[PDB]
């Protein structure tokens, strides 16, 4: 049940640009990344845009909050800073990440950045933006088209195109076999399993657990309480015209939703009571249509 | 760093009697055996007693809640019956008792079987009947462990009881693992590859010796869920002295030492691994039983 509410669109402009969507740590604000690299501010009460920031100069990729609502983090497509760390307690920039085309937060304490360029994960101090770690292992590389590198829950692994890494002891515990050309994995938020694709793997004995077929070439984000999984299908818009729910306890499908326009990107509040969804209305003129869950 | 979030003791009781502990299906619960007996539900961040349950006649040593929050297993110390299995459904009800058993953990894969253990025997139960089902023990292979405690590998394919491994389709030993110390069995390394008896790492696959890791002697080893690290309490009333240890489980490297300053009763990790509960005596070999339990964020 995805109950349609209200449309943010951009203010002065004949056609909207909407790149990517996130919610601000405490939700009063949804963050709307733009395809010429501008951060914008929404008040989801009002619908009213309160500020619009030079963030980078290609299309926003990607946006990520930290918790304490302190720190923002943002990708663009082309050219340099390609990632950027921000201040949200003025608008200021922390630190950037020249060449990482992808970065987020560490999971369980918020005090690094992983970044991807590549085959390549990078891992960075908040504090000081110092790379720490280099995390390539050429023997074990799957060269991912769309590799991101991520923390599970805990901190102390990576996955990196296809690889789980030990991140204390800085090497490589497993290769997952490549099934696919593009999507390198995310941890499942319970930790104890690994999702590669149309993959499901024990994290901890490495074995098949699962197929999946319906996440095929598939962007995955969780709900804040990791029991609902959200799959959108990569194909210019990343993704086509519906999105999919699964149960994450036994990977079965709740709904396929339809919104009849192509996906950019999608997001969920803290409370999971909202989905965020970039929609081209045009055949870009991509809006960002708001949904009650339910 | 393990910083303590909150302490709490077993509410209005003179003297505090806490000796086991294991977090719920439920994120903040956790429960708590005593050495009168109870099972106790606590708010783990309030410290605030939510539940208590009548159990044995004697203190508590070991519990273990299932995965899906169904049943709970229960040791006590000398009574009888020594262990039991216990419903949490609608209820709160005795299914099935283990008479002779001090010791019992759930199958690992699937937990529709109970293991046992009774000094260098184990048993092997059904949930649904409670039938015995497989007696493990081979007099030529015996180590005659003093801490000896039966387990099942990941894919509840091989038991581990008494430093010898069973195939338990076929009920046969097919290695016994040589004999380093009195005390401690071994476990299973999450990873399915690898056997920890010990001091000594041992490859499922060739039963060659990986490793020796001195820093491991004589403590009860446990993984947290996602078997990333391990955790030592050594043996010196609480089996355990005033320290725990933390090792890498990828590289069996210590992380850190922490010595509390009191006995250690019992230790546990939520099922996300963010916490660590710790029952503690409040000084060293104190005679007074007053524990509380501290919760520490990972
Ligand atoms: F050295 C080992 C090796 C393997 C397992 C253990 N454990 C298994 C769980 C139970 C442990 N024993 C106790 C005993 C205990 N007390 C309660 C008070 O009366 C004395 C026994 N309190 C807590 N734990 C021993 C010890």
């Amino acid at each position: 049940a995805f109950r349609p509410i209200s449309v943010f669109r951009e203010a002065n402009e004949d056609e909207s640009g909407f790149t990517c969507c996130a919610f601000s740590a405490r939700e009063r604000f949804l963050m709307l990344g733009t395809c010429t690299g501008q951060l914008k501010l929404y008040n989801v009460f009002s619908g009213q845009e309160e500020a619009s920031y030079n963030c980078h100069n290609s299309a926003i990729t990607h946006l990520e909050p930290s918790r304490d609502g302190s720190l923002l983090l943002t990708s663009a497509t082309w050219s340099q800073p390609l990632s950027a760390l921000w201040g949200m307690k003025v608008f200021d920039m922390k630190h950037s990440f020249t060449e990482d085309h992808y970065v987020e937060f560490s999971k369980h304490s918020q005090d690094r950045v992983i970044g991807t360029k590549g085959d390549i994960a990078h891992i960075y101090d908040i504090q000081t933006g110092n790379k720490l770690l280099t995390l390539f292992n050429p023997d074990l590389a799957n060269n991912y088209k769309r590799n991101c590198a991520t923390f599970n829950p805990t901190d102390d692994l990576v996955l990196n195109d296809g690889v789980l890494w030990d991140v204390r002891s800085a090497q490589a515990i497993h290769k997952f076999d490549k099934f696919n050309m593009n999507i390198s994995g995310v941890f499942h938020p319970n930790g104890l399993e690994v999702i590669i694709n149309t993959e499901i793997w024990d994290l901890r004995t490495f074995h098949l657990l699962h197929t999946v077929p319906a996440l095929d070439q598939c962007r995955v984000v969780f709900n804040h309480t990791g029991t609902v999984m959200y799959g959108a299908m990569l194909q210019k818009s990343p993704f086509g015209s519906s999105f999919r729910t699964f149960n994450a306890t036994d990977y079965k499908p709740i709904a396929t939703i339809d919104v009849k326009r192509n996906i950019f990107d999608l997001c969920t509040d803290t409370k999971d009571c909202y989905l965020a969804v970039i929609e081209n209305q045009g055949s870009m003129d991509t809006v960002c249509r708001l949904y009650e869950v339910g």
